[PDB]
């Protein structure tokens, strides 16, 4: 028992980490094979980044100019392209570290762990969200670009998350890797907003369902509803429209519990009319939207 | 910016992870040098632990009796002993992943990071924290036990947890790796209630100064308070008392920030008295207490 915001073990994806500077500015690339993949802003400077022309800025750089170094070693650039936001390049050794791996361009609501890294080294690990508005709510100083997103299927680690850049709200956007950007945001130093977060929906139901199978019931009631009855307190209330699909997605977990999916939608309706009155469940005093039904399943049942 | 529950990166630590089998009883165990290091527990049976004499049931246990299986290979054991709660299997090889290392015994309010393991296999790393009533609040199911909490400093991996049962309460008790429970707890399947389980007052002002260096400053008021005053406050809200030593390890953040610590004491005095007023800090709704003062200034400057 007991529910943690839990991640990922790091261990494949810490040696795939590298350095790469270009001219002064260094960040973190990732090693996968003989291909070495960054942020594309290395090569600017600050002026650069008002509005650069990557193209352009591009020209003015040789494979020599792209420093690569895995630990204490130099590794040798061969070839350098641009794939979007993301610089390859391409090294003459294969990283022996290499897991295998798979690029993947998650959807919004979909949960993943972030390594967090700065000059190569690995600082930390912990599990995000790519929020509704395509941001994600991370830990990221001045050199943590290139640092990744990443779920692990048994041996296969799915990079989905190259982190690039802070927008003036502290929300953290970045690309998938093959280099595009989730959301609407370009890699340039401009006025970026985001969107309205919403809460995901689903996943909060599905931490209700974790909620249950740990103990904590209090905010099961007597009552039930349907699909648009709680959508219209999920508009209100800035959540995301529950669909069957996701009703769906939430069938083990229903079936674990024997609470049925409109009951504990219920549940989450009247806690969104009601609030917690100052109770807490599975420590949090919020609603916590950042744990997939896949997340909670897998966490209970302890999938290694 | 942007503050995260975040744990060391896991990496170290999964080299050293393997499975120990004693008749019917698979758990984990750690591998350092020629040592693997497990829970006592594991050479007993379900009736077993309803009052074991671990010395008398070690009797019976031979060498080949552990079975000792790192990844799909298997260790020969070449010697056993007992040291306290932990089993130590000296087997023939020592384990070429070993990392620099440290055996330490943490005190209460100090965090570390678990990998949670089941059939030597890691599923996940998560940040904990020792509880003032030597509990950790885990995510553990069974076949967990023999999973370990540590602390990394750039290349040496302090360990300081094993976990080795789930409390009635649904909390988790464990040792050092010399085999000594945290807390009064014995490895015996029996009424073991934990004690009060105080707020870490000193965490909480270090996440407090985290709150502020990221930008979440409405809590800050025009007061102030005495370290008498504060504690009195603290005592009806079953939070540790502050002391002097706890007011200078939060010296730091009280200079980066230039809010003296008696002032931040009388918002969180405010804050305790008031409640948050269905506000937030940091994306949590109750004020947290798993981030030591260094665990925010690691964070905050991107210590690798
Ligand atoms: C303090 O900087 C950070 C903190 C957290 N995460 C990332 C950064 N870096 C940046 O945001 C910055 O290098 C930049 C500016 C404009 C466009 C791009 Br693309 C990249
Ligand atoms: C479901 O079991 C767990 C869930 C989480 N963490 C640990 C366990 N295991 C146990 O608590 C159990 O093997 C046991 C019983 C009595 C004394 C000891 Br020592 C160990």
């Amino acid at each position: 028992s007991g529910f943690r915001k839990m991640a990922f073990p790091s261990g494949k994806v810490e040696g795939c980490m590298v350095q790469v500077t270009c001219g002064t500015t260094t960040l973190n690339g990732l090693w996968l094979d003989d291909v070495v993949y960054c942020p594309r802003h290395v090569i600017c400077t600050s002026e650069d980044m008002l509005n650069p022309n990557y193209e352009d800025l591009l020209i003015r750089k040789s494979n020599h100019n792209f420093l690569v170094q895995a630990g204490n070693v130099q590794l040798r650039v061969i070839g350098h392209s641009m794939q979007n936001c993301v610089l390859k390049l391409k090294v003459d050794t294969a990283n022996p570290k290499t897991p295998k791996y798979k690029f993947v361009r998650i959807q919004p609501g979909q949960t993943f762990s972030v390594l967090a890294c700065y000059n190569g080294s690995p600082s930390g690990v912990y599990q995000c969200a790519m929020r509704p508005n395509f941001t994600i709510k991370g830990s990221f100083l001045n050199g943590s670009c290139g640092s990744v997103g990443f779920n692990i299927d048994y041996d296969c680690v799915s990079f989905c998350y190259m982190h690039h850049m802070e927008l003036p709200t502290g929300v953290h956007a970045g690309t998938d890797l093959e280099g595009n950007f989730y959301g609407p945001f370009v890699d340039r130093q401009t006025a970026q907003a985001a969107g309205t977060d919403t809460t995901i929906t689903v996943n909060v139901l599905a931490w209700l369902y974790a909620a249950v199978i740990n103990g904590d019931r209090w905010f099961l009631n007597r009552f039930t509803t349907t699909l648009n009855d709680f959508n219209l307190v999920a508009m209100k209330y800035n959540y995301e429209p529950l669909t069957q699909d996701h009703v769906d997605i939430l069938g083990p977990l229903s079936a674990q519990t024997g609470i049925a999916v409109l009951d504990m939608c219920a549940s989450l309706k009247e806690l969104l009319q009601n609030g917690m009155n100052g109770r807490t469940i599975l420590g949090s005093a919020l609603l916590e939207d950042e744990f997939t039904p896949f997340d909670v399943v897998r966490q209970c049942s302890g999938v290694t």
